[PDB]
């Protein structure tokens, strides 16, 4: 699924994305966009033969297993094809566990180097949530 901006803010709202760790909503679908594209059925390996999932790109080296990361761990304890479902409630759990980790929304290097520090809230504008 490819969703549009204001209708993945209202989905990550309903699922408690808005402000939690103190991240306001903004930061999620700005991160969304440039992790994903919005897209649900993102996909992209990375040089050390891990492989990112989904709406937020969540890592098959901790994260989900995708049974080829040989050496990883799945500590969402979930197939990383379960991060590609139109349903982001998946995708959603496991961010929220990603963003308590301790580096917080630093883990998305999208989110770092595109978002952070930038007038997030641009990323809501017209929608009604
Ligand atoms: N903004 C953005 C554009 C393209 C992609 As991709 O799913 O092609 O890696 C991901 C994010
Ligand atoms: N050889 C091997 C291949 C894949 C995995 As796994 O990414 O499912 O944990 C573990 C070991
Ligand atoms: N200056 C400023 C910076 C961030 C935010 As907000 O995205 O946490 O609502 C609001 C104002
Ligand atoms: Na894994």
């Amino acid at each position: 699924k490819v969703f549009g901006r204001c209708e993945l803010a209202a989905a990550m709202k309903r699922h408690g994305l808005d402000n939690y760790r103190g991240y306001s909503l903004g930061n999620w679908v700005c991160a969304a966009k440039f992790e994903s594209n919005f897209n649900t059925q993102a996909t992209n390996r990375n040089t050390d033969g891990s492989t990112d999932y989904g709406i937020l790109q969540i890592n098959s080296r901790w994260w989900c297993n995708d049974g080829r990361t040989p050496g990883s761990r799945n500590l969402c304890n979930i197939p990383c094809s379960a991060l590609l479902s139109s349903d982001i409630t998946a995708s959603v759990n496991c961010a929220k566990k990603i963003v308590s980790d301790g580096n917080g929304m630093n883990a998305w290097v999208a989110w770092r180097n595109r978002c952070k520090g930038t007038d997030v809230q641009a990323w809501i504008r017209g929608c009604r949530l």
